[PDB]
């Protein structure tokens, strides 16, 4: 398929409901060789078990809060893939107290710091650590949300972090393009994943396609953006939300 | 390939340099069945000859200035494709006097009217005329340019028309989504085509990928947007300009 | 006030509810000298009454569908204001059939053409017609709506026409900036529980922002679409 | 003037070239009563001199890296202004190493953290700390730059920090709108042949727009990033 001969690292697989899971089955269907990271020991077996289904045995600890963990992870990966063709960054976090109710009351300095570090900085932190391993033609991809561009109740400081993240996409694109690397985001519509219970009160009637997008839709667009078919696209946030953001009333 | 079982009409093939030409070879490579329109008798043989290469014999006159021409064209097409899966709208025009020098001096009421009618209205005019022929899963695609969003010297009233066109993309998406049709645009970076001699003084050093996009890049993104792989994307303007618009200085 | 010294042409007064009417009051308050146009004989008396109440007797016919009507108006204005400081374009139209139901079914070639001509081309037409009359420091203003940027039901082809108008703003700001003329738009909210300010905007609110954008206070702003919609467009799922 | 009746806190004066300094002059001209903060002992005398020249003697230490410094400042302000009408946030910082060369190579976790904390979090921190002190009709303003929206060389992580700040504006406008508080930003140009107005913006131009956005004239505007950059961001390849 259209990713044959590519090697792609995939972060953030937590269950079969994860966006990262849909992106992985899609790139896998399309002929990519895959490798996987997992945040910590609680998810090691699970992620090894999801990896195994997709015929990868490359499954590595990576907590993106830690420079040493990202560095170690890429060192270990370089033993099997001294070069590869990019990564999918599918990782968000803010402490639970940040997303309950009025934004200005819930936000704290520490909550802001963690949300931005894990949801935004980690993307460029991964890029720094593997920059010399990337082939020409490589593509990096992260996931964002409409909360970057609009004030969405309860999403709160995550909206700020995703705005920081989309700006990260542009700065990374502009920096890395000259060495042959593209960097994009998918602004995904809402899907019912493990991380979405963290959000309070979690629209298909006012989406133009009249249904919510699935991890399959998101996965297919992802595969496209990490392939040579999208060689003309970098620094872009592609809305995969069924047209929701372009509608009003 | 990823358009097998799709039938797609392609307008605006004028030479081998046309964006429509790149989109057609790409959809053709990907297993689509194709049909072609041509503006008038001056391009009939040429377009039949380009069609023939791509193994289509469906080649029909269509001047989009004329409701009767669009209606006749779809009547003729319905004899061979009573149903199909969408069309590529790759058609722009403004009289030559519109694009020389200062915008407020060059623009006229008639120039404005023609630019908008041919470059913007024609897209929804085609949609009106074939609406009942479209399958569920159909996708419509037009081509726009950065001149819709920024004041670009000499591009002049075409910038207004392309802004009208991108708004057309949203209104069409929102209207047709409920019956299972998606509608998008590609905002293409500059390529050296037949229509670009019309533009005066026609940047790769400040594009992040450090080269201009080709009709191949544009064609591959096009194919994607008219395929089921992009089923989560409607009402969107995708920038295929190598990241040019997201850079400054 | 912050417009003393300025002479501003105001189009589009049709009633005391008109956006142009709120704009004119606010501009008069801030000390501008005002002149007015009226589309046709049906509105002439209303515009003359309102102009009198503001201390103006410059009240000129202008139908922006006609190049000759625009030229004749500016030749008449020239007799009393050979130079002036810009104008407010507060004009919109599409045939009523364009606004009824599903967009693709309602839009027609003629409806599209009329909507773009009246709602967008007429802004630059006015600018061509008065260009040598503009002082350095001039400011042109037009009025737009969120339907330029989102698909809003029934607003239909008026949305394309507004998107065209917002591009016209940019192209005009770019062309006329070197001669000392700024061009901007207000994207006004409709004149409520999901609006951040928790109320709809009024023609007073619109008027005050329009006065600003036509004054030397806004000298740093050109080519800009300013949202005066209470925060509505930046909120989602409130 | 159009700010008479208003009491506005101004942060970020460091010199007569500071954006905050142009803002304060313009606000004083339009009749506002002013109060000032200063980051540290190095800037205290400059801020006191300037405040004296404007007829103010409210000059309070505030380092926005510290929650305690922000709380203590607002407790001191409360002794003379138990209620007030909003504040201008004119504060930006990243370690100098963040701004040197290729973005990906210069950015570090600590640099990123400091840039976002000082340049974005501190806007809402101030708002939490004074929220019950704000009158209905209040207006918060912050300052941003085009590097929030485009990749500009060397501006590097300050661009992410500004994008965060512009989202903070929206989220804040949404949260505080129901209590009668507006929140906006100015995206200022750098303080020229491809700028539509054919000159860079001045701190006077910025000041006048900031005075507007903090006055009841802008009552219809909230959650908005207004570009005061002479049209620069809407032009291409001039
Ligand atoms: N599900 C939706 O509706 C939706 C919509 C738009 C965007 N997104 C985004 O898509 C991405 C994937 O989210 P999801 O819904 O698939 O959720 P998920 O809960 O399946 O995935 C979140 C993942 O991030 C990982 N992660 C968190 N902290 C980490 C750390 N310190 N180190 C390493 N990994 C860490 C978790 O272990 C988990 O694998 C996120 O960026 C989320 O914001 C989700
Ligand atoms: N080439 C570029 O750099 C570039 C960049 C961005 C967008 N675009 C857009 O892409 C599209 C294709 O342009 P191109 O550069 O491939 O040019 P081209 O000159 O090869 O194609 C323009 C086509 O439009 C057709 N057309 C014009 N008037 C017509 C009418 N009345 N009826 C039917 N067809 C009509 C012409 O016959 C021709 O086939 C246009 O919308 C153009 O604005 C071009
Ligand atoms: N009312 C709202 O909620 C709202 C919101 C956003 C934008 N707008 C825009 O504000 C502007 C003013 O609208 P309004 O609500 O004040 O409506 P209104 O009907 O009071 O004013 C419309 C005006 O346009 C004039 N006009 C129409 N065709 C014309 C022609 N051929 N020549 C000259 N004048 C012509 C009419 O005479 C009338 O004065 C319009 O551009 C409208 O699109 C309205
Ligand atoms: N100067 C320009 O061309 C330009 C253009 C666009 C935006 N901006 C923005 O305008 C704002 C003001 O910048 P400026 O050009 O006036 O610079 P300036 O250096 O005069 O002002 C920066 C101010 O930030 C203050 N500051 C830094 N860290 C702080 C802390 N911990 N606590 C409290 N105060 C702190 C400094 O004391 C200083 O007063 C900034 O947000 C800057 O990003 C500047
Ligand atoms: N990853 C992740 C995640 C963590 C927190 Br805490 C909050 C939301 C998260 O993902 C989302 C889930 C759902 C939506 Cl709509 C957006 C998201 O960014
Ligand atoms: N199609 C077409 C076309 C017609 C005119 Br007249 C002007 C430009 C045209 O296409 C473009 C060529 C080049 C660029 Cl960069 C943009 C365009 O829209
Ligand atoms: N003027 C005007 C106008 C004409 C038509 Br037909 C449709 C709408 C018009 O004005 C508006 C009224 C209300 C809103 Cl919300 C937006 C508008 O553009
Ligand atoms: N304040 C401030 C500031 C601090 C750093 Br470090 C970098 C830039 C800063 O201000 C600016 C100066 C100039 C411009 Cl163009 C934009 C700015 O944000």
């Amino acid at each position: 398929g259209f990713l044959s001969g590519k090697r792609i690292l995939v972060t953030g697989v937590a269950s079969k409901l994860s966006i990262a899971y849909g992106i992985a089955q899609a790139m896998h269907r399309e002929g990519a060789e895959l490798a996987f990271t997992y945040q910590n020991d609680k998810l090691k077996g699970r992620v090894e078990e999801f990896a195994a289904q997709l015929g990868s045995d490359i499954v590595l600890q990576c907590d993106v809060a830690e420079d040493a963990s990202i560095d170690t992870m890429f060192a270990e990966l370089g033993k099997v893939w001294p070069k590869f063709d990019g990564f999918v960054h599918s990782i968000g976090f803010a402490p639970g107290d940040q997303l309950d109710g009025d934004y200005v009351n819930a936000v704290t300095r520490e909550g802001f710091k963690i949300a931005h570090d894990i949801s935004s900085y980690s993307f460029v932190a991964m890029a720094k650590a593997c920059r010399s391993m990337l082939n020409p033609g490589s593509a990096l991809l992260t996931l964002s949300y409409l909360g970057a561009e609009r004030a969405i109740p309860n999403y709160n400081v995550m909206g700020l972090a995703k705005a920081s993240l989309e700006a990260n996409v542009r700065y990374m694109a502009n920096a890395m393009g000259p060495e042959g690397v593209r960097v994009n985001a998918i602004s995904a519509g809402p899907i019912r994943t493990l991380a979405a219970s963290g959000i309070k009160d979690f629209c298909e009637a006012v989406t133009p396609i009249r249904r919510t997008v699935t991890i399959e839709d998101v996965g297919n667009s992802a595969a496209f953006l990490c392939s040579d078919l999208s060689a003309g696209i970098s620094g872009e946030v592609v809305h995969v939300d069924g047209g929701f953001s372009i509608a009003a009333m």
